């Protein structure tokens, strides 16, 4: 008794009548034709679509335990393995996301808190920015090594320099594969598997880069053996390496140097290029949207001044500057459909039963542009996160980071990096348009799962 929705055609599903680019649009046309919840079929698999506050809240939140699941494919399974927390699903996810979850608090790694990790990246990040000389540039380039470095210094002790060229070869590796995984070409494939034989080449190049990426983390495991101080844990690897200590016996024990490789690729996956992508998006809001900046620079001063540098901390009293990166995430809406979940075993939903496996989707994007919680959900402003006394206004409707037992595992640390490095570059510079700002385009580009921003170029201005 799955819900209602437009009826298949055999063998090929819906698949015509969703508009394969933005798919989401699509979705949302269904909504108002079969309301909150709604079944459509790819190819010959059902998925039951969530529209709506109400309905993405009563299954990821309310039935949390029976959403928790991971909706999973032909491709994500031969990259990954069900290794690592992603992709896996019941006991080995629980463990592993457990253990992912402390070991990635703000000390759960020894004595160097992460934000100290983030603070320090933050600075480098400035420095390469001096480097441009205030002269026009395309920051996709610059705005990635942050981020991606961040996870480097989390799962391997010690940054890369910039200039390095294993971290150079690092990202291209990951940067690749996002690019070919994010193509409307996936959803196809994913569903219509015989298709992907018609892709012998990009086939082979994703492999690879996961192969070698594999090598180098196992390399780079041993040398973190190798020098193992139980007492004093020096990143993610040791954390982990001190837990399989402890299993060593329970010969059914997930922490193995299987998940371990597994765990940490998945780490640069998950918040290289979405933490990227916000920030790339939150710096051409602030460009187009001048009048904002210039507060958040206000508060800056206020609370910071040009004496040192932020930290988390200050947030506290920059209910602004949270307000303007709170409204980041809900504008740019990184993930519109979220990640495809799968149901436990068979659910009920009101009046529907979803047999166990099906594949869920809860549409975070229908919640992030509720036009009652946020009324003119589509105009980028802070006063969306605003009280009428300029407090911070915190919302059950932010759901960015998705909800439920499944929510990003690194939030935090996404949190943590965009107040972070947003703040440290507005305390460093101001941000110019090549041409005018009206000229500026802030619309996305979603050919495919994660929305991206339109490429522009900027001018960083030492303050
Ligand atoms: C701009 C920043 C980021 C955003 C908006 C974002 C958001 C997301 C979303 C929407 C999901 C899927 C939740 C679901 O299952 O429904 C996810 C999960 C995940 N995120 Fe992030 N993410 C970001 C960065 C981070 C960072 C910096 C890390 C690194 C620690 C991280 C690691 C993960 C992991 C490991 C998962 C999978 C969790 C699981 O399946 O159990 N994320 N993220
Ligand atoms: C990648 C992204 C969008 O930033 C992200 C962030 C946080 C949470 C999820 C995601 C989506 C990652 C999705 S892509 C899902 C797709 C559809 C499907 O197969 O079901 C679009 C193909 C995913 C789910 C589970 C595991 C993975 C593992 C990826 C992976 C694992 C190991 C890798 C080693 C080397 C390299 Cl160069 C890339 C590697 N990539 C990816
Ligand atoms: C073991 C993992 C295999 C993954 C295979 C993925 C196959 C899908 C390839 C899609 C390639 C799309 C290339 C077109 C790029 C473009 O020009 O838009």
């Amino acid at each position: 008794k799955l819900p209602p929705g437009p009826t298949p055609l055999p063998i090929i599903g819906n698949m015509l009548q969703i508009d394969v680019k933005d798919i989401c649009k699509s979705f949302t046309n269904f909504s108002k034709v079969y309301g909150p919840v709604f079944t459509v079929y790819f190819g010959m698999n059902p998925i039951v679509v969530f529209h709506g506050y109400e309905a993405v809240k009563e299954a990821l939140i309310d039935n949390g335990e029976e959403f928790s699941g991971r909706g999973n494919s032909p491709i994500s399974q031969r990259i990954t393995k069900g290794l690592g927390i992603i992709s896996s699903n019941g006991k080995r996810w629980k463990e592993i996301r457990r253990f992912s979850l402390t070991t990635l608090r703000n000390f759960g790694m020894g004595k160097r808190s992460i934000e100290d990790r983030v603070q320090e990246e933050a600075h480098c990040l400035v420095e390469e920015l001096r480097k441009t000389k205030a002269s026009p540039c395309d920051p996709t380039f610059i705005l990635g090594c942050a981020p991606c470095n961040v996870i480097c210094s989390v799962v391997f002790q010690k940054r890369f320099d910039y200039k390095d060229q294993n971290f150079l070869t690092l990202m291209k590796r990951f940067n690749e594969n996002f690019r070919i995984l994010n193509s409307p070409w996936i959803q196809v494939c994913n569903n219509f598997p015989l298709l992907i034989d018609c892709f012998p080449g990009t086939h082979n190049k994703v492999l690879k880069n996961v192969a070698l990426t594999r090598s180098y983390i196992r390399e780079k495991v041993k040398e973190h053996q190798a020098s193992l101080d139980v007492n004093n844990p020096r990143d993610f690897i040791d954390c982990f390496l001190i837990k399989m200590e402890q299993e060593k016996d329970n010969q059914k024990s997930e922490f193995n140097i299987e998940n371990l490789v597994g765990t940490v690729a998945d780490l640069f996956v998950a918040g290289t290029e979405t933490t990227s992508t916000t920030l790339r998006y939150g710096l051409l809001l602030l460009l187009k949207h001048p009048e904002v900046t210039a507060k958040v620079q206000e508060e800056i001063d206020h609370v910071i001044g040009r004496h040192r540098s932020p930290c988390m901390q200050d947030r506290s009293h920059m209910p602004y500057t949270d307000a303007v990166v709170h409204e980041i995430q809900r504008y740019s809406d990184l993930v519109p459909t979220g990640v495809p979940h799968a149901v436990t075993t068979d659910t009920k939903f009101r009046n529907y039963l979803i047999p166990k496996g099906t594949t869920i989707m809860a549409l975070l994007t229908s919640v992030l542009h509720d036009d009652k919680e946020f009324p003119n959900p589509n105009i980028f402003d802070p006063g969306h996160f605003l009280d009428k006394n300029g407090n911070f206004k915190k919302s059950d409707y932010f759901m960015p980071f998705s909800a439920g037992k499944r929510i990003c595992a690194g939030e935090g640390l996404a949190r943590m990096e965009l107040f972070l490095f947003l703040t440290t570059i507005l305390q460093n510079f101001n941000l110019k348009s090549v041409d005018d700002l009206k000229n500026l385009n802030t619309t996305a580009v979603t050919k495919g799962i994660v929305s991206l921003p339109p490429s522009y170029q900027i001018c960083f201005i030492p303050v």
